[PDB]
């Protein structure tokens, strides 16, 4: 009843051209079986969709990567909320939705704004440019190091810990095991910026660890949640601005239309979040045996959901292959869905907004002048290098 195929979506050749073998996947059945990891995989976004709603019976704490924290050791100690079911999960949810609130937005983004700005005036003066390393790198390490109250020495550890997690969520393929042997700096560094002393007052961090005293966490679980913000708070924000940048140099009616509209910018990283998503899967375990899509899954198996095939299903979406910057945004699952949908959208989205507008008001044309170098994780979908050349307006 259910299609086995033998796709790798963990492999260099998948993630160098997803999209084909997503159409595969979709059209094979509403749930696939992957041979060669021996999971259940979903691509669709009618069932994306219904598993991220259904944290009960596809839970987070049994990992959610490949690995069954249940059969093996977890690699580092599981993060207190994204490897956390409901109701341990719901406090720390709760001071970390806090501490990245609306309220909080408020507080940053004239700065964030001065920067990005600031960012793309240099940028201008040199023209040619990478819009990976100068940009989408350079303009998130300008800020959210800052936000979270971190010392200036060591930050070259953050990126290289980030993709490490990153990997990490995946099989145990070449691309894990190099980053696990890397990691001990990374994770030394890491580790020791969530103390309490080593933050900044005012800064996220900081204020993660005054929330110790409210009955939401104790002063032993700020640490960890310190660590997830260090974990999640910059790579994707970099492959997201990355991706808004390659889609403004590949469509140029895009950009046209943007510089023509500004305040567009928000829906136009909204749309780059959909189109490359920065988070191409996660994992959720089975609790209970469980119908989904007319198939019967077993208790403790691992269900593969493809987000970004999701974000591309021609079921929910019209023309999903195109990159369209007032397309109706609402409902992609880039940053999930439901109990655990990105906690830290905000601040996602206030770089990609701040940074966009400066775009649309300083840049006349974005043009590819180099070799476009793809990113390979895991996890994430990202571009290691994007030559540019900024035509100032
Ligand atoms: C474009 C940028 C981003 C993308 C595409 C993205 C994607 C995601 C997704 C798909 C999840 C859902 C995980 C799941 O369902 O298991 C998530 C959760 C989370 N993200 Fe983001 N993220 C981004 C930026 C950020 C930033 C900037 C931060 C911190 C400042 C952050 C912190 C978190 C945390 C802590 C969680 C776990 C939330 C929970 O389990 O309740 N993320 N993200
Ligand atoms: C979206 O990716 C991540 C990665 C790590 C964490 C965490 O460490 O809590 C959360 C989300």
């Amino acid at each position: 009843t259910i299609p086995h195929l033998a796709i790798d979506p963990f492999s260099l050749d998948f993630f160098d051209d997803p999209y084909p073998d997503q159409q595969t996947l979709r059209d094979a059945g509403p749930v696939v079986y992957l041979d060669k990891w021996n999971v259940y995989g979903v691509a669709r976004y009618a069932e994306v969709h219904a598993v991220l709603n259904d944290p009960t019976t596809f839970c987070s704490s049994r990992g959610v990567g490949l690995s069954d924290f249940k059969k093996e050791k977890p690699w580092r100690p599981p993060s207190l909320i994204l490897e956390a079911d409901p109701p341990a999960h719901t406090r720390p949810r709760a001071v970390l939705s806090k501490v990245l609130s609306p309220a909080t937005m408020k507080t940053i983004r004239d700065g964030f704004a001065a920067a990005a700005d600031a960012k793309v005036d240099e940028l201008l003066q040199r023209g040619c440019i990478d819009a990976i390393a100068d940009l989408a790198e350079a303009y998130p390490l300008s800020v959210f190091p800052d936000a979270m109250g971190l010392k200036q020495e060591g930050r070259e550890h953050l990126l290289p810990y980030a993709g490490l997690v990153a990997n990490a969520f995946g099989p145990p393929n070449e691309l894990r095991q190099t980053a696990i042997e890397r990691s001990a700096p990374h994770q030394a560094y890491v580790n020791e910026q969530c103390q309490r002393p080593n933050l900044a007052p005012g800064g996220f961090g900081a204020c993660i660890h005054a929330f110790t005293d409210t009955g939401e966490i104790t002063p032993d679980e700020a640490p960890l949640l310190v660590r997830s913000l260090l974990s999640a708070g910059l790579d994707t924000t970099v492959n997201g601005i990355g991706a808004a940048v390659y889609c403004l140099a590949r469509f140029p009616g895009e950009l046209q239309r943007l510089r023509s509209d500004p305040t567009l910018a928000r829906n136009a990283f909204e749309e780059a979040v959909r189109f490359e998503s920065p988070v191409q899967t996660f994992f959720r375990t089975t609790t209970r045996e469980v119908e989904l899509g007319g198939a019967v899954i077993g208790e403790g198996e691992k269900v593969l959901m493809f987000l970004g095939s999701a974000n591309r299903d021609p079921r929910r979406w019209s023309d999903p292959d195109l990159y369209d910057i007032t397309r109706k945004t609402s409902g992609h699952v880039g940053f999930g869905s439901g109990v655990h949908m990105c906690v830290g959208q905000l601040v996602a989205r206030l770089e990609g907004e701040v940074m966009l507008s400066a775009l649309a008001r300083k840049v006349a044309a974005i043009d590819i002048d180099g070799p476009v170098k793809r990113r390979f994780n895991n996890t994430l979908r990202g571009l290691e290098s994007l030559p540019v050349k900024l035509t100032p307006a």
